[PDB]
C-alpha cells in the first residue's frame, strides 16, 4: 500500500515544516507515511492546527495544553479547549498532547497535575482519548490515569522508561508510542521493553521536529523518519514486518478510528 505508516504524533505546525507543508507531506508520503497526527501545545496555536487537518487530507488534529508551555496556560486558554471541542472540528481525534514533565528547577508540578485533570475531563466529556507526553512522570502519570478511567484510553507517545512502566500502562488500556528513542541502543533499555510488549499495543511516531534519530542528530527530525523508526522495530520484534506494519495500522485506528 502506499500508505503503509502512520505519524501519530508530529508537530506539524513547527519549523522546518510550518510554510513548506507542500513539500514536507510528500517527503513524508514518498517515505509511505500517508497520515500524520498533529498535536497541539497551547491555545494560541489551536487555530493553526485546526487549518491544518480542515485543509490537508493527510493531517489530523489533537487539541490540548502541553505541560512544557504551562506558563502559557489561563482559564482562558481551557474554556477554548473547552469550546472548540463542543464545535467539533471532526479531523480532530484526541485531546492532545496534555501531561506531565519533571524537567527543569521547578516544573510547578502540582500546577501540571491540576491542568492534566482538567484535560482529562474534557476528554471524558467529549468522548475523545488522550495523547500523553511523560518525562520522569510515567509512575504519577499512571496513578491519574487509573483513577480517572478514561473509556477511550490513549496513547502514552514517545515511550522512554522501564518495562513496569509501559506495562502498566497497557494494562490500563493505554498504547505505547513507538519513536527515535528506540534507535539508540546505549541510551536506555527501552529497545528491550517495545520488544517485549505485544504488538497491539504499539503506535509509530516521531515527535517531529525533536527526538532526532541515532546518526541524524544536528538537524530537525521530519515525519518521514517514521519509516526508519519502524526498520528498526522490525529489528527488534519477532514478527514479521508486514505484520508489524499492519498492526501498527490498526492499533492507531482502533484508538483514533484515522485510517
Ligand atoms: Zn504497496
Ligand atoms: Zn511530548
Ligand atoms: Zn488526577
Ligand atoms: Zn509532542
Amino acid at each position: 500500500m502506499i500508505c503503509r505508516f502512520i505519524d501519530t504524533h508530529c508537530h506539524f505546525d513547527f519549523p522546518p515544516f510550518s510554510g513548506d507543508e507542500e513539500a514536507s507531506l510528500q517527503r513524508a508520503a514518498q517515505a509511505g507515511v500517508g497520515k500524520i497526527i498533529v498535536p497541539a501545545t497551547e491555545a494560541e496555536n489551536f487555530a493553526r492546527v485546526l487549518a491544518l487537518a480542515e485543509n490537508y487530507q493527510p493531517l489530523y488534529a489533537a487539541l490540548g495544553l502541553h505541560p512544557g508551555m504551562l506558563e502559557k496556560h489561563s482559564d482562558v486558554s481551557l474554556e477554548q479547549l473547552q469550546q472548540a471541542l463542543e464545535r467539533r472540528p471532526a479531523k480532530v481525534v484526541a485531546v492532545g498532547e496534555i501531561g506531565l514533565d519533571l524537567f527543569g528547577d521547578d516544573p510547578q508540578f502540582e500546577r501540571q497535575q491540576w491542568l492534566l485533570d482538567e484535560q482529562l475531563k474534557l476528554a471524558k466529556r467529549y468522548d475523545l482519548p488522550v495523547i500523553l507526553h511523560s518525562r520522569r512522570t510515567h509512575d504519577k502519570l499512571a496513578m491519574h490515569l487509573k483513577r480517572h478511567d478514561l473509556p477511550r484510553t490513549g496513547v502514552v507517545h514517545g515511550f522512554s522508561g522501564s518495562l513496569q512502566q509501559a506495562e502498566r500502562f497497557v494494562q490500563l488500556g493505554y498504547k505505547i508510542g513507538v519513536g527515535g528513542t528506540i534507535t539508540y541502543p546505549r541510551a536506555s533499555k527501552t529497545r528491550d521493553v517495545i520488544a517485549k510488549l505485544p504488538l497491539a499495543s504499539l503506535l509509530l511516531e516521531t515527535d517531529a521536529p525533536d527526538m532526532p534519530l541515532n546518526g541524524f542528530q544536528g538537524q530537525p527530525n521530519r515525519p518521514e523518519q517514521a519509516a526508519r523508526v519502524f526498520a528498526v522495530l522490525c529489528e527488534l520484534r519477532r514478527e514479521p514486518a508486514d505484520e508489524i506494519a499492519q498492526a501498527l495500522l490498526n492499533n492507531t485506528y482502533t484508538l483514533f478510528n484515522v485510517p
